[PDB]
């Protein structure tokens, strides 16, 4: 018989489930951002990648394998066919539209959630059992969609929402103060990118209130401008764009980081988009960032952050743009 | 005063320099590919990015800044001017030329030797004590480039060379045999891409000769076709480049690989390309990769692999025509 | 009512499996430093410590738990009891008797068969579908006794066997060469310990066999004793021994080698303790370490090692030992 | 020739400076698990150890040495004589007397000061850049004595401190919260041990004031008693050695979460011991811990916390208490 028959001898032909897989849908540049971060901090055992595109994704794939012996994820794979999925602990979904010239916002929304009506049917048949990781954008309204789809509790869907957001804040942060930003506490709540919310009472270093220390953080009269700390949190984001097109590298860390959360149930508090119908005094089925504490049965537990009259008029006016685009779509 | 001063009692002002400096040249996919597989794997306290992009540079440079809070490399700095490379360890060349149509192969390699002429003074200038890793195609051809323009010792101009072709040989070689790549052993030598040698007498799983168990291996004759292996290292490449339009990932996860041993003086021995002059009867100025082993003072030593009289006649065909591409180059 | 409800909404009532679950039976130095090594590693979500010593078992639980802001394994659980060993995928059995005054070492033996007679059942009730994973000395015979109290299937009882021995052969190789062991490839098969079997043959650099470089490796009269280097591999233990009184920094490490084999499902080789009856001319039910396939159903697959007639002689012999004593023991 | 010159050419003949070495003084159980918790951080690209007793010296190094496979720490040396220590970044002092029949506390840190008086000048001889960490208790005195013997400035001189006091801390609120201690923020500042001070006003999970949720936290008459929190930050390290005999593993995790600050740079804040005289109200020359920033070049900046009027009366009994010691001690 064979070279591989004389060198190995088989006794074991038992089947094997994956133990610790992970499905990535949407090989764009945000998706592969958010494989490599994946494979390079050992969270699954098995990562299968879904596109359309099926030249595209085959080639990712295909690199990715390149470097297997460099890698401690042992079985990469790929398909346009969800079988590929099956029995997945954690199903990201970077998935989406590209704007076209002269589209409307909300054409590129629904073209969104029509993308979503073909996905996520495919990756519930296969991973009943799965949590579900929204990155693709409008994030808080398209994890909204992936809930009603999916017809799973709201502890299965979570949106990445404001934890690039709050990294961001803790980024900026950190270089006015010459901190790492590990050692800057800040939370960005709410509405991923424009709306979100700085919860200015919760900033600290060490414990250390930077509010009580400067009364006038957050508002307009600051001699110093903290506040510019968080447009910069929107407009960065907005220059990165403008610079190389697009972001991937940031978005790709932080899904990884709520990834190795829920992978290895840690139970660690991150900003996430979650279903806050009842809390922070919203009325309406909409999903918004606060703290969660993530762990392997998705969204066990949020934190009760308090706010402002402010800060709560924010996101309920948040809150009512959701409810509003979410009855003009179509599903 | 200010918030900052309210907050933090400085006592030491002393400058520092980085201790554990690379400098990455060429933030396109491969670029960055080795970037983020770098600060990854924690291989640097300070990364520069180099390009002549000004706006692609500063828009990466941005986003690894807001994945700091993921990370555990402080500084991430980028610029066209060189002076932000000074005082790097290692210094990682993935800057290139892009074909255009109707444009030769050899105008492509002068224009990235060109390139280079451009880079390795400004380089030399910052960083006089550094390693140069070169990972610009061609590869071989582009670090003799390196070696003769920057003066340095051989020992401190390495290309990555084989690395990558030795990595894909080893994976493909666990799908035959159902083994991790980490477990299967084999050497490709010589010139990276289509003129690549694997080495059929060293391939090996848990000390095994393969060649010892199966003669016909490597030959034509072969029932099971294990030249197709090699034949698949190269024809891989070509199809990975086809179908996703370049090939990244995988050279980023190689390139980290040698940067790991060189930082961390590890002294293990990799497939990389040096100036083989007056070893494997090879009689001109020309890099090749062999096994080399690789620390903090680049390639210190080499492995002498006995080659058949086959292998070693590829390996001069190759050196023959590395010499007259580099007479017929401008510099 | 309290903080915690005031600070934390609870969506989810649920109880929690564990999904990725170690338990270390015995936690004496080698116990610790096999928890250690797995806590630093991140292979478990799980980790439980079983002892008879209950002040001991709970004094080393709470150390670990005060470091829990620096790991990433939430949950470490210890009792006499077994159900807090409950749904492990891994459990490694460390647990062994200290030779007493006028003891022989087969007295010893059997007192530490007599401690397995009470570990295995226990562990087999609360993780029927466990892989077990023999640490305990002396550690071939003990993995038999393992599988025979069990009554597991041969994939899932496994003994750490010679992949110490390896180890250390493949350090002392290193010194000598001037290379990290990673590059340096050498077997040692057979019984752990005194009467292990260096396979000559494979022992490489970059694919080169040394035994063809070098005819006189592995014989007394070689001018350069390469024989010592087995010697030291069997030497360097007693000699830590005798230094330290036992050891335990390079067994956990090898521990948490092959645990990270299994829970990762990688796949790589290892030479570890397996019953070995109908291979390498055995005809005995015995455990001897020979190169293992390893992954998430314990041993797949076994790498058939090219052997000299001396070098099967030397196995079948300790296959003969160990058959012996096994027949002399009592249950 | 050799085996070794038939196998390997070498380039270059040069000694090589170790660029990222630690040394650790006292190879007790805290010395050895700080030594392998820094090893499995690969936080070193050399390991030196020292102690007064050769044998146990020899066999740790030999123990570790033989792990070498399994770590990226090319280099682990020990001796007597501090040149083995030659050029260490970071030094990480453990070594220390154990208390005898009918000694009281006093005369045994009076054993350790003379311990210290023969230790520091040779690591100063030998490192005279380094960073000195001080472990060894009563911690907060003998990194005063280390300061004063050694004559460095005193960012370069830290203690161990309340890094692990606020590990515990962080660990015993993420209990009572069912939060991961990562996401549950405490400081304990002072001195190591039992006059340890937690500041009630800086515990929160994502920003959220736990004192301003329950106006009692710190008060003895909770409802909820939050202060058996502190208390048992205290008592837990005293049921430790009452059922262990010792504390080792969280100690050498913290050690090493100090050393990754320093070894990369990474500016983040810890509770460490510093020389804190003119800060929080303290005018005598001792070392208490309050939140540092920690980098490359030791202790760059300190937090400055609000404290109540009782928080600061704590800190400044301390000092005194230490100030008294300080002065009765012969040297
Ligand atoms: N939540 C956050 O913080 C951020 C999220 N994003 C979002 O991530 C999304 C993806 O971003 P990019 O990679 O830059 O976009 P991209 O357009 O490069 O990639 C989208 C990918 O989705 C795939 N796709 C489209 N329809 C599909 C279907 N039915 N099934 C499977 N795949 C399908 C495309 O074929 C394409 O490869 C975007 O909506 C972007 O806004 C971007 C960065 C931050
Ligand atoms: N050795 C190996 O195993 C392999 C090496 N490669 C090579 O890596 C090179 C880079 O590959 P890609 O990122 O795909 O190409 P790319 O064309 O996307 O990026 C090249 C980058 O170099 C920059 N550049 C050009 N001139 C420059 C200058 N004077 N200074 C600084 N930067 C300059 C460009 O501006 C551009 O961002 C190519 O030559 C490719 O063949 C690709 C994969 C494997
Ligand atoms: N396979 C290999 O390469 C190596 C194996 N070893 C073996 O590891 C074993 C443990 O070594 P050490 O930690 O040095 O010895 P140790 O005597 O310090 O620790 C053994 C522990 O076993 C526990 N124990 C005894 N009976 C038990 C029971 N019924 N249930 C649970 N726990 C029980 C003891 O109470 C004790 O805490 C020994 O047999 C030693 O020879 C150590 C060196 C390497
Ligand atoms: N800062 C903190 O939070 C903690 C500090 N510790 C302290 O760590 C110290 C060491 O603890 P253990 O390992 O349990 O004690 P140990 O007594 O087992 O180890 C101390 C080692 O110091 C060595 N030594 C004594 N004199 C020396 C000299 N002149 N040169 C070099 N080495 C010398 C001994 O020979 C011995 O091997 C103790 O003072 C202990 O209280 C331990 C718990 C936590
Ligand atoms: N609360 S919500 O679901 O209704 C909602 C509405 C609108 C947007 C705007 C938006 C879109 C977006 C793309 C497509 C659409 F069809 C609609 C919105 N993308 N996107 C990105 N963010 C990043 C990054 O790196 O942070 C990169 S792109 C952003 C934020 C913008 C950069 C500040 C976000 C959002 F969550
Ligand atoms: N010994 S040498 O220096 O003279 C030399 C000559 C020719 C080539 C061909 C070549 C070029 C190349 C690009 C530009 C030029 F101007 C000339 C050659 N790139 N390139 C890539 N490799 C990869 C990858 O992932 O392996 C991606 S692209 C390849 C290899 C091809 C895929 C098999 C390589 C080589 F080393
Ligand atoms: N094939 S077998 O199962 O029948 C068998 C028989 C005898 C021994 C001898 C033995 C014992 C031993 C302890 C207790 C007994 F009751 C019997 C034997 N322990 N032990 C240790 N090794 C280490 C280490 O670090 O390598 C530390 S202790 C050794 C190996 C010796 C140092 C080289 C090993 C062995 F596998
Ligand atoms: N501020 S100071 O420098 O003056 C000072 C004085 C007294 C002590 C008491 C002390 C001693 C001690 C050992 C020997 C002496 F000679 C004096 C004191 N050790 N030690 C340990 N801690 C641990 C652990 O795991 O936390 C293990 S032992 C402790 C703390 C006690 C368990 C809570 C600490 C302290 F920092």
């Amino acid at each position: 018989a064979t070279l591989k028959d004389q060198l190995i001898y088989n006794l074991l032909k038992e089947e094997q489930t994956p133990q610790n897989k992970i499905t990535v849908v949407g090989v764009g540049a945000v998706g592969m951002a958010c494989a490599i971060s994946i494979l390079m901090k050992d969270l699954a055992d098995e990562l299968a990648l879904v596109d359309v595109i099926e030249d595209k994704l085959k080639g990712e794939m295909m690199d990715l394998q390149h470097g297997s012996l460099f890698l401690r994820t042992p079985k990469i794979v790929s398909g346009k066919d969800y079988n590929v999925t099956a029995n997945s602990k954690l199903v990201i979904i970077t998935a989406g539209a590209r704007q076209q010239e002269g589209e409307s916002r909300l054409n590129l929304v629904q073209r969104n959630v029509n993308i979503f009506k073909f996905i996520i049917p495919n990756v519930v048949k296969y991973s009943p059992n799965c949590k579900l990781l929204i990155v693709s954008n409008p994030v808080d309204i398209l994890t909204y969609v992936a809930w009603k789809i999916s017809g799973f509790p709201k502890n299965r869907v979570i949106g990445s929402g404001c934890n690039l957001d709050s990294a961001r804040f803790r980024y900026l942060m950190g270089e006015r103060l010459g901190v790492h930003p590990l050692s800057c506490h800040g939370w960005v709540l709410g509405e991923h990118g424009d709306s979100s919310v700085p919860v200015w009472s919760g900033m600290n270093v060490a414990g250390v209130s930077l509010k009580t220390l400067h009364p006038d953080l957050g508002t307009d009269k600051d001699k110093e401008q903290w506040k510019e700390v968080h447009k910069q949190v929107v407009e960065s984001a907005y220059e990165v764009i403008k610079l190389k097109g697009y972001t991937s590298w940031a978005i790709g860390l932080s899904v990884a980081d709520l990834a190795e959360s829920i992978m290895k149930n840690l139970r660690r508090v991150h900003p996430v988009s979650t279903m806050i119908k009842g809390l922070y005094g919203i009325k309406d089925d909409v999903f918004l960032s606060v703290p969660c504490i993530l762990g392997q049965n998705g969204i066990s537990d949020l934190v009760k952050v308090t706010l402002t009259s402010e800060e709560e008029a924010r996101l309920k006016k948040s809150a009512d743009t959701l409810w509003g685009i979410q009855k003009e779509l179509q599903f």
